[PDB]
């Protein structure tokens, strides 16, 4: 019993199917002409204009409902052109005929078929092919105009804004995406999600044409979300050097303050917090930004006020025993001239600002780097490490590995973790205690032995890198991003404990199999919930150990594609983590829990190689035999795993030496003389020598140390140009050496020379040769100058590196 609805709708959807099995699968000069191909792809152009007139004009009522029960339906046992067969033909129509794959985008929306498998290939959700950007930007102007019509479905609003951010803004002169944004300004909860996306994509919104299109879309947003547009107008986008992009973000930030005070004073204070308001004004005084823009600074002072020995002690309490302020560089100097016999009585108290404890550590280092020992920096190492222990004392006894896929399925262990740890008051401390351990571990390479971390308190700083990175994965499931500056403060406590020789050794032992496999689940969870758009991947024994072992193989192949600074695939990571997350995937696959599997290239596990592991751990595979390396595609992927990964204790250095010499058909003679170059240079490195995480290749200045210094006027010369050169490298230089975001990371790996200590950056003031970009550390034909050949090897006319 065939309906007349049913007879006429199988005839127009299987005549789209005849025209598309030809244009793909027919030869272009054999069966058809070219004058006969001007008119064969032009009969598919006026038959898709007949199908979007029946579904839109509404006069054809019965024909619209018939297709929706068919594209959802399978074919009759294969007797029809079914809807998954018809759509394989069209994605190979992408490239030859890109004007007719924009007409097939507007039909699939119109039938209620918004299926996220096909809509990701056409938009590339995380030089170029010139004929796809008509379709990639053409299917995103057509996917917004379907969202704007029926905006009641919130499932389609939250997909297109979180994923496509750099594309949603850069189209804003278009009549279907101009209407998508105004409804977001109408909607209360849909406006707040648009503003979390730009803070991740500020690294690409700096070119002068991409920033003029944000301010026309951040022009008028909802009044309940004008407190998140005023922390974005001050922190990120106002420091642009464009003086009509610093002038047009003065029109938009003074206008948020004026509509708020004529509004209710009740709803606006819960919108812009009293602790969050003090953070903003500390950014403007240490910089010159308040004195540049006068109109912005007048409006924020009126907001707050509507809402002598022992005399000196009381005045400093007003900004420290409080909730939060923006006085941080100004707050840190006041604590200095407390009489220095009593810091802990006046710092370790009920509620001292822990954001006045982490910038307290930076200023007392500058005193030590030049001169006398610091009452700022000695007594604030005592305060930092006592608060770290009690939270781990608040943690339970026996630790189980974090699992974001099946969290409550193991046990009721996670009942304690939401009440003693999951409190929103205990969570606030974990990014204030997280800036604390970031600045303390850096200066360890240049502190005296009074100031190094204790050996008994060394266990409790290993256990606390594990516990603050699990509060980061717990908000992405539930609430939002943590703060995305608190994405950035928690993964700096983790990058430094893996660089020190003390803290890295404790993570390797048998007692910490649960704590080293939980930094692998939680750095793969922050890298996948940011880079991998929904419906993708990164690139294209108990269970948890091999679920931690398979996790590290996937992430290292991304450093080619995903986390390489400036790739086409790196538009999705917001580029303040590509310094941070590149240095941290290296130093976790140097663990003896993991390292044996990671050197095996991925073409091997498709082939038949799987011996048994045993090392009193999970995976202790032997090294790869020579017979697999005799193929080039199999041999190009083993050399990748050994250079960016480095090596370990000296027994593992001679294992890779014997595998390459048996290779020494001429396509594999070329690529293995280049693999012997890279093994010697990891014995040439001046710290740990085999770790590309911490270190880089030693270089020698061929310029001698100067004569113009060392006089009484000459010692004055060295202090003045110490301040000028040091904030250049924060702006000008390339940070090849440095992962973290901190300021005074001046580090040049020139050794002393029979090698000795390392020379600091301030002592080699003008030694570095002019052949090299500032701070960019690589081979550039001048690493060892012949000054340094003759005084290490006295000739003038742990590995045995002399052996190799």
């Amino acid at each position: 019993k065939n309906l007349p609805e049913e007879t006429f709708s199988r005839f127009l959807l299987q005549l789209v199917g005849i025209l598309l099995e030809d244009i793909v699968t027919k030869q272009l000069k054999v069966e058809m002409s070219e004058q006969q191909h001007t008119f064969y792809c032009q009969e598919l152009g006026t038959l898709l204009m007949c199908l979007i007139h029946i579904f839109k004009s509404g006069m054809f009522r019965r024909i619209t409902a018939a297709a929706t029960r068919l594209f959802r339906s399978d074919g009759c046992g294969g007797s029809f052109y079914t809807l998954d067969s018809l759509n394989l033909r069209a994605r190979s129509m992408i490239t030859t005929h890109p004007a007719l794959v924009l007409l097939w985008c507007q039909i699939l929306l119109l039938v209620n078929h918004t299926d996220y498998r096909w809509w990701a290939e056409v938009q590339q959700t995380p030089l170029g092919m010139c004929n796809r950007e008509i379709v990639r930007r053409g299917a995103l102007i057509l996917f917004c105009d379907y969202v704007c019509q029926n905006l009641h479905d919130s499932e389609h609003l939250t997909w297109l804004i979180v994923n496509h951010i750099q594309d949603l803004i850069s189209l804003s002169h278009e009549p279907p995406v101009q209407d998508f944004i105004s409804a977001v300004h109408r909607n209360s909860a849909a406006s707040g999600l648009f503003i979390q996306a730009i803070q991740s994509r500020c690294e690409n919104l700096s070119t002068p044409t991409m920033l003029k299109k944000t301010l026309q879309c951040l022009e008028g947003i909802h009044l309940s979300q004008s407190g998140a547009v005023l922390t974005l107008y001050v922190d990120r986008l106002l420091c642009t050097p464009f003086r009509v992009l610093a002038r047009m973000v003065d029109i938009l930030a003074c206008r948020r303050v004026e509509m708020l005070l004529a509004a209710n004073l009740q709803s606006s204070m819960a919108q812009l917090p009293m602790e969050e308001l003090n953070r903003i004004q500390e950014y403007l005084q240490s910089s010159g930004l308040a004195q540049r823009h006068q109109r912005l600074y007048s409006l924020l002072d009126r907001f707050r006020l509507s809402t002598d020995k022992d005399w000196y002690v009381h005045l400093v309490k007003s900004q420290c025993w409080t909730r939060s302020d923006s006085a941080l560089l100004e707050g840190a100097e006041l604590v200095n001239r407390i009489p220095a016999e009593d810091m802990n009585a006046f710092m370790m108290n009920s509620e001292f600002n822990l954001s006045l404890l982490a910038p307290c550590l930076s200023l007392g280092m500058s005193e030590i780097s030049g001169g006398q020992k610091s009452a700022l920096f000695e007594a604030a190492r005592e305060v930092t490490l006592a608060r770290v222990s009690g939270t781990v004392q608040q943690l339970p006894a026996v630790h189980h590995v974090f699992q974001p896929e099946l969290p409550a399925e193991p046990a009721a262990y996670w009942s304690k973790l939401n009440d003693l740890f999951g409190d929103a008051a205990l969570y606030q401390s974990l990014p204030t205690l997280a800036r604390a351990l970031a600045q303390y571990l850096v200066v360890v390479s240049k502190l005296p032995s009074h100031l190094h971390l204790p050996p008994e308190k060394e266990k409790d700083i290993v256990k606390f890198v594990v516990a603050t990175l699990e509060a980061l994965s717990w908000h992405l499931i539930h609430e939002q991003i943590p703060l995305s500056l608190d994405l950035q403060a928690g993964l700096d406590c983790c990058c430094l404990a893996l660089q020190l020789p003390g803290l890295w050794s404790v993570v390797s032992s048998t007692e910490f199999v649960t704590h080293a496999c939980s930094l692998i689940h939680c750095v793969h969870f922050i890298l996948e919930a940011v880079a991998v758009q929904p419906g993708e991947q990164l690139l294209s024994n108990p269970k948890y150990i091999t679920a931690a072992c398979e996790m590290v193989a996937e992430m290292v192949e991304s450093l080619q594609s995903v986390l390489a600074l400036g790739h086409k695939r790196n538009s999705g990571v917001p580029a303040f983590l590509t310094p941070l997350l590149r240095n941290i995937i290296i130093s976790l696959a140097r663990l003896p829990l993991v390292n044996s599997y990671t050197r095996v290239p991925p073409l091997v596990w498709k082939l038949g190689w799987s011996p048994k592991p045993g090392g009193d751990f999970g995976t202790a595979f032997p090294e790869i035999p020579v017979e697999f390396l005799q193929e080039k595609e199999v041999f190009k992927e083993f050399i990748y795993r050994i250079n960016t990964l480095g090596w370990t204790s000296r027994t593992q250095f001679e294992e890779t030496w014997a595998t390459l010499l048996g290779v020494l058909r001429t396509q594999i003679n070329v690529l293995a003389v280049q693999a012997i170059t890279s093994l010697v240079l990891s014995a040439m490195t001046v710290p740990v020598a085999g770790n590309p995480a911490v270190s880089c290749l030693e270089q020698q200045p061929r310029n001698k140390p100067l004569k113009a210094l060392d006089t009484r006027f000459g010692r004055k010369l060295s202090i003045i140009r110490g301040i000028v050169e040091q904030e250049i490298q924060a702006m000008v230089s390339k940070r090849e050496n440095i992962a973290t975001h901190h300021l005074y990371q001046a580090w040049d790996p020139v050794p002393s020379l029979t090698t000795g200590a390392l020379i600091s950056h301030e002592k080699l003031l003008l030694q570095i040769n002019p052949e090299r970009e500032l701070g960019s550390m690589s081979y550039k034909l001048g690493q060892v100058s012949i000054h340094s050949v003759w005084l290490g090897n006295s000739i003038t006319p742990g590995v045995d590196i002399h052996s190799c």
